[PDB]
C-alpha cells in the first residue's frame, strides 16, 4: 500500500490520493528525514495540512500544489485543527528537459510551491486526477500517460506564471 | 499564411485550422510532389476530403485522422461531393522516442490511417483542438505544449489499440 510506511518509491511514477482523516488509520505524518530518491508534487485537496522543515512551519490548503525535490526532508501531515487533509501526489523522476519548470520559489529550504488563479484551479485539479487515473493504470502505455500529463501540468503552471 | 503555399515549415510546429469551403479563397489542392521535412497530422472535423497519391484516391470524413510522414507526398483538397472541408492540422519535428508510436496502417505508400471507435471519438476530437489551441498561443511555451499534447494523442492512440 503507497499511503502507508514500508512501500518502496524509486524507479517507476506512482500516483494516488491520501485521504486523512482525523483519528483514522491515515492519521500520521509522513516522516522521511533522508528524503526520497524521486520528486513528488502534492495537490491539496480537501482539509489543511502542516508541512514541516527543521522548525518550520507551512500550511497548505485546498488548491495549493508543493514540489518535494530528490532528498529533501518530507515531514506533513494534518493540520492539527483541520478534521481532514485530503491530498493528491505523483512520485516521479523528470525527463531531462523538465528542470526549467522544476524551478519553483520555496516555502523554505527547497520545497517549492504553485497555487494556480481561482480561475485556473478547476483545470489543474482535473490535470493532476488525469495524472492519478494514468498512474494508477496497468497497461502497457500507462506510466508513459502518467508522465506526459505530468509535463502538461509542469507546462501549464509555465504559461500560468508568464501570463501577465 | 500557412494556409496558402509558399510559407516555410521547417523546425518550428505549425497548427492550424483549414476551413476549406466550396468556391472560398481555401479551395484549392495541396500540393507537395516531394514531400516536407516534417510530419502533419490531419484531423477531419467538417465535410469530407480526397486524399490523392500517384492516381489513387482515399475519401476521409469527420473523425478520420491522417499521418504523412516526411517526404511523403501531400496531395489532397475537398472532395468534389462535398460543400466544404475543415481540417485540423499539426506539421511537427518528433520527439526521438515518439517513432514508435508513429508506425500506423497506411491507406497507400506511407500515408497513415486513424480512425477512433466512437467512443474515443470525442476525447481524440478533444485532444486535437486543444494541440491547435496550443500550437497557436503566444509565449515560450506554447510549441513545447503542443508538442506535449501531441505526444498524448500519440500515446492515447496506443493505448486504445
Ligand atoms: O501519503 C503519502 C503521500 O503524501 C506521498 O508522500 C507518497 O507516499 C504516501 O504514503
Ligand atoms: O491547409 C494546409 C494543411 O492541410 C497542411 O498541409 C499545412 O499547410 C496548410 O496550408
Amino acid at each position: 500500500d503507497p499511503l502507508l510506511p514500508g512501500y518502496s518509491f524509486n524507479a517507476h511514477l506512482v500516483a494516488g490520493l491520501t485521504p486523512i482523516e482525523a483519528n483514522g488509520y491515515l492519521d500520521f505524518f509522513i516522516d522521511r528525514p533522508l528524503g526520497m530518491k524521486g520528486y513528488i508534487l502534492n495537490l491539496t485537496i480537501r482539509g489543511q495540512g502542516v508541512v514541516k522543515n527543521q522548525g518550520r512551519e507551512f500550511v497548505c490548503r485546498p488548491g495549493d500544489i508543493l514540489l518535494f525535490p530528490p532528498g529533501e526532508i518530507h515531514h506533513y501531515g494534518r493540520h492539527p485543527e483541520a478534521r481532514e487533509w485530503y491530498h493528491q501526489w505523483v512520485y516521479f523522476r523528470p525527463r531531462a528537459y523538465w528542470h526549467e519548470w522544476l524551478n519553483w520559489p520555496s516555502i523554505f529550504a527547497n520545497t517549492g510551491f504553485f497555487r494556480p488563479d481561482e480561475a485556473h484551479q478547476p483545470h489543474f485539479s482535473d490535470l493532476f486526477g488525469q495524472i492519478i487515473n494514468a498512474g494508477q493504470g496497468e497497461g502497457r502505455y500507462s506510466e508513459l500517460l502518467a508522465i506526459n500529463l505530468l509535463e502538461q501540468l509542469l507546462l501549464r503552471r509555465m504559461e500560468a506564471i508568464n501570463e501577465s
